[PDB]
């Protein structure tokens, strides 16, 4: 009897159904496998177990599940058909028959069937008492088969815990793909014995030993997920250049501590340069074993190649005529190097010139932040015969709103693409930069921001209703706690800190009205914050499409379009809390200095709210003028380095 | 202007004065180190910068501290005569002065200075805009050499993360010795490349790496800690006979999933028994640094000893009247294998019979839950001429009391020891036994109680008044938290998942009147919860010390003391807030199946709140006897393993 509108499946699932009854969920419930999975079945089936139990307190009979046919009549079915490899345009596919008695995934390999177990968990459902999943079938698999989070881990050093969890956090919204982004101007983090000054030298000390990356490489692979490193060359080049000071470009060189675009690139011109990179790869690729490197590309400025007589000759020498040609041919260099350990090249789209290899990956990022069209740079690649991977539209270090990211296709409007330049479209990828993001907050700017950009990887592309989105994603992000994620708990932390451990109500209440200032504007110039600086602040425990200002902007919206008590009343309540807010925020300032910094931002939202109430009753006489002033206070952007994301509601009302 | 008695100190220091005037922390705060530290007290200085930034938000200068004399004018100097050395007997002790422009350390090495660094930010005051340390002088050392706590990470595996963490906590609290319980019947934890049955049979794919380990022992040195690594032979044994069952006593054996005390146990008649161990000390002993090697010893019963005529020839042939005295001649043979590594041996007080070298540590554990006098244990192996560490009444995986662990003091009362007696008293460890702990529960189980031990372990005998003890710990446990600790972030997540991620105030209201229940009847017999059930339910969100609870208990004091109106209305308070909590708990129940367990209880609570509420105010008519019958549903242990610690304030209030 219920709706498939009810259902929290998140990525919606290409084929879904439901009928009447349910399978009830109770201490029978066991689980078999059949088939010729690969082994990675065995680990995603146990974890299944203990995260429903956990979920539901029944206390599952089973332990550790280890090999097929353990349970030939048990309630839950799991059939796979071969073995899964980790890589690029497998079948990923899966069904889900739920019937009253009796539930059976069926998978063509283990990926799928993997796949299947996190939407099973989607399905449960309860009442006062008991759990059950409805009787229903889904039929699903991938609109792309590249489905990726990248993960920075210079600009601020993310441990072994952080990359575990979100790998599970991965899988758990069916991505496939963890880019590592393990080099950048403010640190190197892969231990190499052949080349230690980069880890003595480049690394102040953190980085990931070789064991614990082919540790990670195995976790991911338990979990269904490739992993693609990255040594983003010749540009971003300080920490490198700290090493080996003596393949720069320049005519000296530190672990930069800012964020933004330096100038430290490696010579493309100095034989040394490719030496150095050959003996990197030999080290390195060994520990990756998807047939994938990446080896960046961004953001040359070219101004020490422009300067340099040397590498002047070089480009006239190869009639290179732009920096971006010599560049390719650099990049060109290292290809048959990738290429004798058995990887494909890929990079950022400044590799992309008329000799760059067709085989190699360009990697689409950039858009109107950097003066250009958002998509143009993957629609070019595409029709020049390279396969393409979308990033430009999923950064989400830049604390846009979700519906941005969700509503972002990797498949551009107009371009009359040809079937065969479709298929070169490889799939997405979010980008978690962490020039503002540590250990501690990484979770709350990565999620659930980055489980709608799964939807829009893995879903068909008409599923597009970010209001019913919203509503799924709720329960999405809540059971991603399950795996560690902090998303939500570690909010807590911070509030703590700020209010000195009094009672932090007010200040949570008032995080759920603010959000950190988007784009290049927190960090202004990107000398305002080091990698070393604190981030336990308020902005810390703010995220975007704040609660409260999305609960505000439906209840002025409903109200707007129909004037009736009841609607007034929902909007008339927030006014009231922010008040009461404002004031149990004074309070705890008197003992608590970190809360001085939003006082002004909560006083002019409680001024606001003020003057509303009396709007909202035909009773205010203030001068229009002075009215809309009022309002304006709230669009200060001067505190915190967070905006009140109630201010855009607080004009519609005031007509 | 600060009083000693509102410092928030803990460990309270051995000598504390406080002067007039205070330090003011600015943005002009550097650091300097001088003297002739070990390399250890360049990161501790970073660390102690970071999180001091993390607490005031001021953006200091300084990025990373790496040699010395690097500011020889800052603000705070850190002098240290010599080098730390990992161990005990070493010279803790350190100066703090602050005062009104210019704070020092000095110690003698950096080991003192470490901890210095922790009593400076247990200092740092504020007012409503700025933070500032008071003009005062502390002088300080500890009263015990071995301060410690052990980690159980057989039972439930704890990974890498937790125990960096703990370590962090550790420092934090002046505590010195981490003890790594790495084997049990549950499961062995050590990658061994020369037994690899061990990981392959015995661990469930739950280990440490040995670079793991080696980077753990690191991390420790780093903060002053020295690791005691344990394998625990020859009980306790089901894990390591699964791999080897041919040295195993029994005329098989499995991974253990229940908790207790169990049969299997080593062979000390086989010649192979000692050939394997002396294999695994091998490969072992080299990873751990420390002079100390803990070979356990605890809880062999003895059955299949008793049953195996090849042993009971071989005690004949060795004249062993006893099994006791058989685990000693085995413990015994082990005892060249650890000296030949550099190591002494300790283990569990069952050890000790009288042909026990006189360099083994007795680590005395048993107590009244065993049958025995508290500390006897102790006071006869100091007397016998044995180095001793007190575990008994440190036991914080039973969930009792904090004053419990608090009072318990590793001298005994009323022994009449010598001095030379007394200074075989090496010190204490905290016991978290991991049964009944996640990796997600553990910190909620060990911190704070743990803070209070190690205020036991190195502050003045008689520093024992509980109730300031109380009031310090409150700012010492909310600072853990910018050290990782998860004690009360992982609280929300449990109360998350119980109440379907609706509201979750009333549950964490009920959370503070109720304790998980203590000693060995959480856990009925050892099969009421295997290593892989769910710890996500409300005995895992509760803790001993209930705060609802104490605060009741001292209205519930002062009003039977001194019956007035506003004392009679601090009562009154706690009956209205408990039934609002209950219909919270009951909205929430129709949409949350975890809370049913939990609903009898409140409702018991309810009642007897309605039912005091009248007699209070003399408006009840219920019957003496009814009243009483009432009251005592309140005491009942059978929902959702926890008590109401509010039962017997209730009853006094009636009586």
């Amino acid at each position: 009897q219920m709706q498939k509108e009810q259902l929290n499946l998140m990525p919606w699932p290409q084929n879904v159904v439901v009928n009447d009854g349910n399978f009830t969920l109770t201490k029978n419930f066991k689980v078999n496998i059949s088939g010729n999975p690969d082994s990675r079945i065995f680990g995603g089936v146990t974890r299944f177990l203990r995260r429903l139990d956990g979920r539901t307190g029944i206390f599952f009979e089973q332990g550790f599940i280890t090999k097929l046919n353990e349970f030939p009549n048990a309630e839950l079915q799991i059939n796979c058909t071969k073995n899964g490899k980790i890589g690029l345009y497998e079948d990923e596919s899966y069904s889900l028959d739920v019937k009253a008695n009796k539930i059976t995934i069926n998978a063509t390999s283990d990926l799928g069937a993997l796949h299947g177990l996190e939407t099973l968990l989607q399905l449960l459902q309860n009442d006062s008492k008991k759990f059950y999943f409805p009787v229903s079938q889904i039929s699903d698999f991938p609109r792309f088969t590249w489905r990726g989070l990248m993960l920075d881990a210079s600009r601020h050093f993310q441990p072994v815990d952080v990359v575990k969890r979100n790998l599970d956090a991965l899988a758990a919204m069916k991505m496939n793909v963890f880019h590592w982004h393990l080099v950048d101007d403010q640190g190197w983090r892969i231990e190499t014995k052949k080349h230690p000054k980069l880890i003595e030298l480049a690394s102040d000390g953190l980085y990931y030993t070789q064991e614990e990356i082919r540790n990670i490489v195995k976790y991911a692979d338990e979990r269904g997920i490739l992993i693609v490193p990255e040594i983003d060359v010749p540009g971003h080049g300080s920490a490198i250049l700290t090493a080996y000071p003596e393949i720069g470009s320049k005519v000296t060189y530190r672990i930069e501590r800012n964020a933004g675009i330096f100038s430290p690139t490696l010579d493309p011109s100095n034989p040394k340069t490719y030496k150095i990179l050959s003996e990197l790869f030999d080290e390195v690729c060994p520990l990756f074993p998807g047939a994938y490197f990446h080896i960046g590309g961004d953001e040359n400025e070219g101004k020490d190649w422009d300067a340099n007589p040397k590498i002047q000759e070089f480009k006239k020498k190869h009639n290179l005529k732009t920096n971006h040609e010599l560049q390719t041919y650099f990049t060109m260099q290292l290809a048959p190097m990738l290429k004798k350990h058995g990887k494909q090249l890929m990079g950022w789209e400044e590799i992309l010139t008329k000799d760059l290899s067709k085989e190699a990956i360009v990697h689409s990022w950039r858009g109107p932040n950097e003066g250009m069209v958002a998509g143009q740079s993957l629609v070019d690649a595409v029709k020049k015969g390279y396969k393409t991977v979308l990033s430009n539209g999923f950064y989400i270090d830049l604390m846009y709103p979700v519906a941005s990211h969700y509503l972002n296709d990797p498949m551009p409007k107009g371009a009359d693409l040809s079937a065969e330049e479709k298929a070169r479209i490889l799939g997405g990828e979010a980008t978690m930069w962490t020039e503002l993001a540590t250990p501690e907050t990484f979770d709350s700017r990565v999620w659930p921001r980055t489980a709608a950009i799964a939807e829009r990887l893995w879903s068909a592309e008409n599923i597009t209703d970010v209001a019913n989105m919203r509503k799924r994603l709720e329960s999405v992000s809540f059971r991603l706690e399950e795996l560690g994620l902090t998303h939500i708990k570690n909010k807590a932390v911070i509030l703590r800190n700020i209010a000195n451990n009094q009672n932090i109500k007010s200040v949570n209440e008032f995080t759920n009205v603010c959000e950190p200032l988007k784009g290049y504007t927190r960090n202004k110039g990107g000398t305002e914050y080091q990698m070393y600086s604190p981030f336990t602040l308020f902005a810390d425990a703010c995220t975007p499409d704040a609660k409260d200002s999305l609960a505000f902007d439906e209840a002025v919206s409903q109200y707007l379009a129909n004037k009736s008590a009841d609607n007034k009343a929902k909007v008339a309540a927030f006014f009231n809390k922010w008040i009461a807010v404002n004031k149990g925020l004074v309070e705890l300032s008197a003992n608590a200095p970190l809360v001085q910094p939003i006082l002004p931002l909560s006083k002019k939202l409680s001024d606001a709210s003020q003057e509303l109430l009396l709007v909202l009753d035909n009773k205010s006489t203030l001068k229009t003028a002075d009215l809309k002033t009022l309002i304006e206070q709230c669009n200060t952007k001067d505190h915190a380095d967070v905006e009140l994301s109630v201010y855009e509601s607080l004009k519609k009302l005031i007509a």
